[PDB]
């Protein structure tokens, strides 16, 4: 009942396309954790600044694990096969600084 008009929707290559953020949590060695909203696409780059920024820990430090998968700041939330509410792993090693 928010709206009953018409969509047009006539041409779009994807980016006047609708789209719904996800809500996400990522959990440290540092016992720390962070809530974020992303998008279906995208990419964690963004939560990793975030991270590093609200916490003011260094983000290099530590690495981004999915239950074993390897976010290295560009993996997508869409390709790691993951949804809202989804936890990651981050564990304290050098990932090359």
């Amino acid at each position: 009942m928010s709206d009953q008009e018409a969509k047009p929707s006539t041409e779009d290559l994807g980016d006047k396309k609708e789209g719904e953020y996800i809500k996400l949590k990522v959990i440290g060695q540092d016992s720390s954790e962070i809530h974020f909203k992303v998008k279906m696409t995208t990419h964690l780059k963004k939560l990793k600044e975030s991270y590093c920024q609200r916490q003011g820990v260094p983000m290099n430090s530590l690495r981004f694990l999915f239950e074993g998968q390897r976010i290295a700041d560009n993996h997508t939330p869409k390709e790691l096969g993951m949804e809202e509410e989804d936890v990651i792993e981050v564990y304290q090693e050098q990932t090359g600084g």
